[PDB]
């Protein structure tokens, strides 16, 4: 039940081999996330100031409770 | 006459002011770059590897000569 990585299109985008697990493609931790109750500005900045756009959101153990995309915005 | 960013649509994805200067938007030097003559092969690589979409090409005096782009492959 640990939040390990994450996986987007940008890193399977070239991989011509689609049996490969996500293990092997994934994002390592630790990754940039938000805690619970996050404002949509806070969210914001941190996908502005890291250039990233998705953005975890765990509680206080570190356990994922939802994602934030730039979709939304 | 020098290579000092570069300047991508994630850079100036949210600013609201299009009247802004792009060196306080640009991805200051340095980059990751590839010399002259450089196959498509090892271009893909350095795009897969650094999780970018833009390769630019310098000579030997690290003057801008080319660039290359996701959108080529
Ligand atoms: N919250 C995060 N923390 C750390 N790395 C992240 C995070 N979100 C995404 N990444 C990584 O950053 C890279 C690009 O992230 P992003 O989600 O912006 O790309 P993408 O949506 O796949 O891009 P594109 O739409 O151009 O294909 C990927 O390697 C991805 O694994
Ligand atoms: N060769 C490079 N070296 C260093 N940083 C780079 C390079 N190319 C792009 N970047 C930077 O990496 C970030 C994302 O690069 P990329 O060009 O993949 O994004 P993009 O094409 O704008 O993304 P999207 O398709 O999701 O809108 C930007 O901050 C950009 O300035
Ligand atoms: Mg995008
Ligand atoms: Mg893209």
């Amino acid at each position: 039940g640990e939040l390990v990585g994450i996986i987007t299109n940008r890193d399977m985008r070239f991989e011509v081999d689609q049996s490969k697990p996500v293990s092997e493609v994934m994002t390592k931790a630790p990754l940039i996330t938000a805690k619970e109750g996050v404002s949509a500005e806070a969210a914001l900045g941190l996908l502005r100031r890291h250039k990233i756009e998705k953005l975890p959101i765990v509680d206080g153990h570190g356990k994922l409770t939802g994602l934030i995309t730039v979709k939304d915005f």
